[PDB]
Parts: C-alpha cells; structure tokens; sequence
C-alpha cells in the first residue's frame, strides 16, 4: 500500500470528492500529497510514472497555493524523476506563467540535451514556446 501507483489513486480520489474547491479543501488536498512524498522514497522510485506525477501535481498545486515559493518544488520532481519529458515541461509551463520566457526554454532545452522522453512533447512544448502561446501543451495535446 506504501507504493506511487496506490498513494496517487487516492490523491486523485480526494481530489474528485473535493470539487467544488476552495481554499480549504485545497489545503487539505496538498496536505495530503505532502503525506505521500514523506512516505514514498525518491531513490526506488526515479523512473516511477507515479511517483513523478505525484510530484507534480504537488508543484502545480504549490504553484497556485504559493506561485513565489513553488519553484523549488518543481525543481524537487525534475531532480528525482529526470526522465520524463511531462516533468520538464510542468517546470517549464512555471517559469513561463511567471513571465520568465527565457528560462522556460532553457529547462525545455536542457530535458531535449538530457534525453527525457516522449521527445515529441517536448517539440510540441517548444513549439508553442516559440509561438508565445501561454500553454505549453494544450489540453487537447
């Protein structure tokens, strides 16, 4: 039951139940991811899809709750699940949204260098980068 794939259905459980959100309920949905992350270590679970979701979701969620104290915890889930393209990108879309549009492409640059993967959505990201689109990936994409 300690294990990413278990720890993120249920996050994405409590989540569904606590629409409408507010406030409240969005602190006590990230309380809960915190609770994942001191319960799941980050060395058996590197290449995890779970797990780097997880994480994610705890930067995105961060990035709302408090956008200037976020960056870290994107930086956090890139460190620990470097081999996924989407983690990148997450970190990515940050930086733009804070109107930091030369960094946004030196991180989508540097997951291409690296190798992360799927290669394609980090095109598509750089595309739209290029574009000034302010979604690096659409909901559609």
């Amino acid at each position: 039951a300690n294990n990413p794939e278990d720890w993120l259905s249920l996050l994405l459980k409590l989540e569904k139940n606590s629409v409408p959100l507010s406030d409240a309920l969005l602190n006590k949905l990230i309380g809960r991811y915190s609770q994942a992350i001191e319960a799941l270590p980050p060395d058996k679970y590197g290449q995890n899809e779970s797990f780097a979701r997880i994480q994610v979701r705890f930067a995105e969620l961060k990035a709302i709750q408090e956008p200037d104290d976020a960056r870290d915890y994107f930086q956090m889930a890139r460190a620990n699940c470097k081999k996924f393209a989407f983690v990148h990108i997450s970190f990515a879309q940050f930086e733009l949204s804070q109107g930091n549009v030369k960094k946004s492409k030196q991180l989508l640059q540097k997951a291409v260098e690296r190798g992360a993967v799927p290669l394609e959505m980090l095109e598509i990201a750089l595309r739209n980068l290029n574009l000034q689109k302010k979604q690096l990936l659409s909901e559609e994409e």
